């Protein structure tokens, strides 16, 4: 009985909200919030824990970029704060490879990130490993083949079509084929052996737009559309089919969740989250 | 018959309103709408026009900081627009010597500014002075003694109790005391003498602390709190006493007006404003 369990987010401002859903019966749990509110960060589970990853808390007063790292415990419903990173990152791509976190890219105020780092939980350590090739923020991480892969995004001048993969064992980036669209805050998963990217920002329009890497051919195609354009989407896998919760279309803040069943090729509107967000950090457990 | 002008400001969406206090009576007049919505700009008086100076554009569509300077006539009830700065400037700070109109710090994108800039209304003309020691935005300015005072603010990096004085004909900055308190977006002017900082952001808490620099000590002394802790507040000085206008506590968009009577060292609240509403622009003509 996994649930997808959505942290942070941003609407008007960043956001408190821990919720979680449960795809069997359709309800929505509400958790105990983040200590900070953060929109831009990114969740991953480690051993039945939840983390929430850097981000940036968006406030009237003014901004505040995150280099924070807090697990939540869904047995003691309770946060608890970790060491953080070694720089702040918003808008950052995480991954898992054998209990450890990667921290990938992300910004840090005018700076885009190139720089990779990776956690320890049973040191509770980060030490950096080697940068990816490119900076990039709003980037989409997926692990496929115990190889961290980092799509898409933004350097800081242009949006990116550009793709990348790392190898743990020798620590290093190379550059892979390149997506057909250019994608900046799409949300990047891994769904039957097969990197998907859906939505994110072209630099002119959000897009519904999704596309999966064959690693076998080397190959991006495209699959169906999402119903909505989205960009800055939290994005998830649940039961071998992809839920994507919420993002921004160029106006609204979207409350959409919807999943793709790639048995038929097609996406569906499941439920809706409480309130409309982008930015939000996601994961299964 | 002076009356307190509010221009701009923010609640949910950067605002347009243009609207007038008259102490004396208690009645609030409904102006010509700005031609652009602001939040984060300042206003001030030359020669019994009003200026709204800087801020910026945040709407659902997406967020443009400002380097406009627009003029408004009470005479005629329309605004005009005058030459912009030479970069656009968020939460930005604003004092007027001798007929000048002095722009300092503030944000652009992910650019805290240091520069400073004085308009000529004679010329319709800007031209950069001596940037300050400091990058700040949400910074408090006030003239006293022919000086360009700079209090408080956000370096990009930590909200500041830090402040600076601006010699014009010396064409340099010096820092002076700090404050007791770190406070940034802040309300700040002169009175009898003294400047006070009233309210703030520190990164963490909305204040309702006051405090005031005497110029023969080179001290800072606290004095009575607001009613309501307020970051963003706009503030003037009419007849002797400060009023204090909107703001944000952590929680509501204030619509709160407190007045300080500086005989009695006590805050009252005298009006609401008709919504409420943070990074208003304030000055009296
Ligand atoms: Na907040």
């Amino acid at each position: 009985g996994r649930l997808i369990y959505t942290a942070g987010g941003y609407f008007r401002q960043s956001l408190s909200y821990l919720e979680a859903y449960n795809p069997s019966d359709g309800t929505w749990l509400r958790l105990a919030d983040l200590q900070v509110p953060r929109s831009g960060l990114a969740g991953c589970v480690v051993g039945g824990l939840l983390y929430a990853v850097g981000g940036r808390n968006n406030s009237p007063d003014g901004n505040t970029d995150s280099s924070a790292l807090d697990c939540y415990n869904p047995m003691t419903n309770q946060w608890s704060p970790c060491a953080p990173m070694s720089v702040p990152r918003n808008r950052i791509g995480v991954g898992v490879i054998d209990g450890h976190i990667y921290a990938v890219g992300g910004s840090h105020g005018c700076i885009h990130h190139n720089s990779v780092e990776r956690y320890e939980p049973e040191r509770d350590e980060w030490h950096l490993v080697a940068p990816m090739l490119t900076r990039r923020i709003g980037v989409g991480v997926a692990v496929l083949n115990r190889l961290l892969y980092a799509v898409g995004g933004f350097d800081g001048t242009n949006r990116l079509n550009s793709a990348e993969c790392y190898y743990p064992e020798r620590n290093e980036w190379r550059m892979i084929t390149a997506m057909n669209t250019i994608r900046s805050g799409a949300g990047v998963c891994v769904l039957h052996n097969c990197i998907y990217a859906a939505g994110g920002y072209d630099g002119q329009d959000q897009l519904n737009s999704v596309e999966r890497y064959d690693v076998a051919t080397a190959t991006w195609t495209f699959v169906a559309p999402m119903k909505h354009r989205r960009s800055a989407l939290g994005i998830t896998v649940h039961q071998g089919r992809i839920y994507v919760l919420g993002g921004y279309d160029g106006h609204t803040f979207l409350d959409s969740v919807e999943c793709y069943d790639p048995d038929t090729d097609t996406w569906s509107e499941v439920t809706r989250m409480t309130s409309g967000r982008s930015g939000v950090g996601v994961a299964v457990t």
